[PDB]
């Protein structure tokens, strides 16, 4: 605020400061799942990494 | 000024030197005052440098 010099009203207006806030939340579960029978893990799956994990 | 050459009216119109002036005045008091109750200073304010002085 601004006031005049040599003013007989020596009143200084106070100032107000207001902080704010906002929330960040964790709300989703992203997953990929597979199931393999032992027959098709022993026989069908050749390179387990390149065939399963990378996809 | 300009006469006519060989004018029998041999009167000379004197000119004037008028110095002008303006004024620069200091007449404003720019402030920013803060009023902190003791409870607010004790509890709410944590740094007072990045929370009061900088703003």
């Amino acid at each position: 605020n601004r006031r005049d010099l040599r003013d007989p009203d020596r009143t200084v207006i106070a100032s107000e400061l207001v902080e704010h806030s906002f929330g960040v939340t964790l709300d989703k579960h992203v997953y990929a799942a597979l199931k393999f029978t032992d027959e098709q893990r022993t026989l069908d799956i050749r390179d387990y990494t390149k065939q399963v994990l990378m996809p």
